[PDB]
């Protein structure tokens, strides 16, 4: 027996928006920029979900890192998340990204919002900025190319660039599913299937990499997309 | 469309696997307790999976916990767990439990692993012996009776049992999924469904409950059996 609920499609639906209603909700702001993307941009699917959000907005109130780095803006849903769920203590925000696309719309976006006093946006191949970073985070969301995924972590392990109470999260690890095979996903539109499968090869060998190095300790949590939680093994 | 991945039962059980192989394991000692409790109990059911240990573990060593309370012990599977989780700083661990058999089973689980005098077992309904606990706790695993979770919570709250900045993580919220509805869980074996069916109606009250109190920011988050989160919002943290 396993830790996962099977649901079909329509019930894995319902058992979501359950989970919406009985959580926290995030800001009508949210919502609407949410909506906006998918209204703005054919690959919104890659924005997180609003149960994410709210999962997201908790995570950040209640660990209360004093800075975030992201990696992998997109339209900036996620970073306006980490920003509300770091009101109260006024982190600072390092979200990073590559497209000029999503530069414009996430600029526009932080602008709109108001969150250009905390939220700092860097322009250019992650692989390359991630680099250029320096002190060290509370919590790291990774988020970007999936086949970067190992490298980002590399670079943040060996610079330090993750504190020593600090988390990495990374997301989409299950990549729909065809991170652990490519029958795994059968509800799954075909024009979408190379992509996610790509993204599956490059998961597993990321995931598999993690239990490799021994200064970390580990968690893939069956949630969401899939979740990997790192933190620094003791002390 | 919304945030969970549809699996059938045969993939689920797949994905649950490949999250353990590239998950740091729990210690050999407590896969050993856990094989024990399944060989020695028929209803072994009611414990956690192997995956579920690796992360009380991890969530142990990363919110480094002061003191830890747990209702329901069962065989002392969790209690191991968080032990384990908090060597390096000897949180106390105390558990509540109210079966003899289960009591009998845990003491002697904990004696054979040699647990230090960290690890509190108190017996009796856990709606009395929660009221007569003194302190806070910085971690609540709320894992017994699904029909008195509300009853729980409230008692927390109104004591101020959780610290200010603790969590509350409630477990098989989802009640295999019927706690969304009853036909949610077309899998589930009839023999057991009408059992599961009541709790899901109790856990429908119970989340329901939790929106309506202004004290605290909840998230039921759908992972395992359905995990809530439960903190103190910011405002309402107390000194
Ligand atoms: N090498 C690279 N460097 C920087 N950004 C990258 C990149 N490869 C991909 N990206 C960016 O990563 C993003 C992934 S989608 C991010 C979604 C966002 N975090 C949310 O939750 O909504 C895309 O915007 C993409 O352009
Ligand atoms: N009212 C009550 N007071 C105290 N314990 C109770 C209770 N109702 C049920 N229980 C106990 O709660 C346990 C739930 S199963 C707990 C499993 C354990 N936490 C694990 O993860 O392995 C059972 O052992 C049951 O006997």
């Amino acid at each position: 027996l396993g830790s996962i609920l099977p649901f079909n499609e329509e019930t894995a639906d319902r058992v979501s928006a359950y989970c919406e209603k009985n959580s926290h909700g995030i800001p009508d702001a949210l919502v609407e920029h949410w909506e906006w993307t998918r209204t703005r941009f054919p690959d919104a699917d890659k924005m997180s979900s609003r149960l994410q959000g709210s999962w997201m907005i908790f995570t950040a109130r209640d660990r209360k890192p004093k800075r975030i780095l992201e990696i992998g803006c997109y339209s900036g849903y996620s970073a306006l998340a980490w920003y509300e769920g770091t009101r109260d203590t006024k982190a600072e925000i390092v979200t990073l990204e590559y497209s000029p696309k999503m530069i414009a719309a996430s600029r526009e976006a932080f602008k709109k919002y108001g969150v250009g006093d905390r939220v700092k946006l860097i322009e250019g191949p992650a692989e390359n900025t991630l680099k250029t970073l320096e002190g060290e985070f509370d919590l790291i969301f990774v988020d970007a190319n999936k086949d970067g995924y190992a490298g980002y972590v590399k670079t943040i392990l060996d610079q330090g660039l993750l504190s020593a109470n600090g988390i990495i999260l990374c997301d989409n690890v299950f990549a729909r599913g065809l991170t652990i095979g490519p029958d795994c996903a059968p509800w799954l539109n075909d024009h979408v299937r190379p992509y996610w499968n790509g993204c599956g090869q490059a998961l597993d060998k990321f995931s598999a990499g993690l239990m490799e190095d021994p200064r970390i300790d580990v968690l893939l949590l069956p949630v969401f997309d899939g979740v990997t939680q790192i933190r620094w093994k003791d002390g």
